[PDB]
């Protein structure tokens, strides 16, 4: 699908089993979602952004459900704002910015 | 254009005469330059980010360029890590996520 920038490009998206909204956001390296379990190890990382850093935990191989489409990537876990959707993903669907 | 996302989506834009490197941002509403002298008075502005919240100062109607496509409209300058181009300005180029 296309998706103008009107407002901010929200997304169901399944992980974990459980259903989530999230941002599609181009300008995050990694996906962080809020808390929540989720199955094999993981390792501790720090992310920043505007407003400094947070700890969270990095699970890898996780499938995501996005659009219909399954993907599988990294995600970090821990106390983000919004849930963020972001390259390590959006490259898997094949998603690209275009103006 | 139409633009990936194995990279950051990084452009060049061209503000009060100075080429700058900036981030294409989906997830972010409002766009935010590094520390920088602009014409005009500011209004005051508190912005939330991955980290928590910071202040900034909120410029309008600034005329910038971005990835030579031209857009005239609200900059906010403030200690942000990276130049961001967020949706305020993204919708004015024609910019579309895609997948
Ligand atoms: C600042 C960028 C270099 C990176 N950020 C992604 C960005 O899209 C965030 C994503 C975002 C969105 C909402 C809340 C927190 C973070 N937006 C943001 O800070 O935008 C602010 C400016 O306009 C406003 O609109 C949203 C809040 C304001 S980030 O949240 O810090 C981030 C950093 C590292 C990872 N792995 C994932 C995300
Ligand atoms: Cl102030
Ligand atoms: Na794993």
């Amino acid at each position: 699908p296309q998706i103008t920038l009107w407002k901010r490009p929200l997304v169901t998206i399944k992980i974990g089993g459980q259903l989530k909204e999230a941002l599609l956001d181009t300008g995050a390296d990694d996906t962080v979602i809020e808390e929540m379990s989720l199955p094999g190890r993981w390792k501790p990382k720090m992310i920043g952004g505007i407003g400094g850093f947070i700890k969270v935990r990095q699970y890898d191989q996780i499938i995501i459900e996005i659009a219909g489409h399954k993907a599988i990537g990294t995600v970090l876990v821990g106390p983000t704002p919004v849930n963020i959707i972001s390259r390590n993903l959006l490259t898997q669907i094949g998603a690209t910015l275009n103006f």
